[PDB]
């Protein structure tokens, strides 16, 4: 194992290398958000089928917030479970179409319905902001699950990276608030914390997609010298994990945040929390969505999907 990565991702980081346009964190975030789009459209799966897409907007704590429904091929008229997606991208880029993919894969294996939430970005909308509208879009889907066809007994919440770290923090959120009922949280390498400096931050610093720099990028976007030690930015620093939903959570080999996404998956077993952890270890950060380009991509999306599957069974 002189380098366990992938081959399909040392090709893809080459390619990567060879280009010459500005990296997205040289970027203004209009060029920032657009590069990653392009990046999206290129890697991900394309022409998905889906039973049903819909866009609406739902109240907010600050306006209207977007969100898309999506229903599962052939869908009975039954109510499903419901999968409440916060997409990645490090609370400044990302967005309904970045991650459009990755929800109608998770709608069609897992067999439910997936509400996918377009929460307020920094640097436009700071910390508390994407927290405020992706828990809002948990309660409002609970509140509404009759009008929406969906069974509130079993809401599940998931994200990708920055959108993990959303995941993990509307979970605290709710159980502080004693609501959202919320039956489980998959944690697609999350944000856990805002320490840059652990030993896979170290390890996996540059030449991996998600890059030291980036993370310090986002969280200066993000965070307005706001307390970093903040739970509800770094929800592996709560006083207490227990009494959370049940966990799948995922990390990546060459991510600088494997480390404080084991750390939160181990600190969440500890305290007594049912918990799935998985690490692919030729994997880089950001590889669910680049199912059109990694074979261990859709194996692990499609494994992702089973445990919702079960776990909401």
């Amino acid at each position: 194992f002189t380098m366990a990565l992938d081959p399909q991702a040392k090709g893809l980081l080459d390619a990567m290398a060879a280009n010459p346009a500005p990296r997205i964190i040289d970027l203004p975030v209009k060029e920032a958000r657009e590069m990653y789009r392009g990046i999206a459209a290129q890697l991900d799966l394309q022409d998905l089928p889906i039973g049903k897409t819909e866009d609406r907007k739902i109240p907010g704590p600050a306006g209207d917030i977007p969100v898309r429904i999506y229903t599962p091929v052939a869908a009975g008229g039954a109510a499903l479970p419901v999968l409440v997606y916060f997409h990645g991208g490090g609370w400044v880029i990302g967005d309904l179409e970045t991650h459009d993919a990755l929800c109608r894969s998770f709608a069609n294996e897992a067999g439910c319905k997936v509400v996918a939430v377009d929460y307020r970005l920094a640097p436009e909308h700071r910390f508390p902001a994407a927290a405020e509208d992706c828990l809002a879009a948990v309660k409002w889907v609970e509140t509404n699950a009759s009008e929406i066809g969906v069974d509130a007994n079993r809401i599940a919440v998931a994200g990708d990276s920055a959108g993990g770290n959303l995941a993990a923090v509307v979970s605290q959120l709710a159980l502080a608030a004693k609501g959202p009922r919320i039956a489980f949280q998959l944690l697609i390498y999350p944000v856990t914390d805002t320490n840059v400096d652990t030993a896979s931050y170290r390890e996996n610093a540059s030449g991996y997609f998600l890059e030291r720099d980036g993370m310090i990028w986002f969280f200066d976007h993000y965070l307005n010298g706001a307390d970093r030690t903040d739970p509800r930015v770094a929800p592996l620093r709560a006083a207490s994990l227990a009494g959370l939903p049940r966990a799948y959570v995922i990390t990546a080999g060459f991510d600088p945040l494997k480390d404080e996404g084991r750390a939160y998956a181990e600190a969440l077993k500890a305290a007594g929390v049912p918990t799935e952890y998985v690490n692919y270890e030729g994997m880089i950060h950001g590889f669910f969505n680049l199912q059109a380009a990694f074979d261990v991509s859709r194996d692990a999306v499609k494994a992702a999907a089973k445990a919702l599957k079960e776990a909401l069974a």
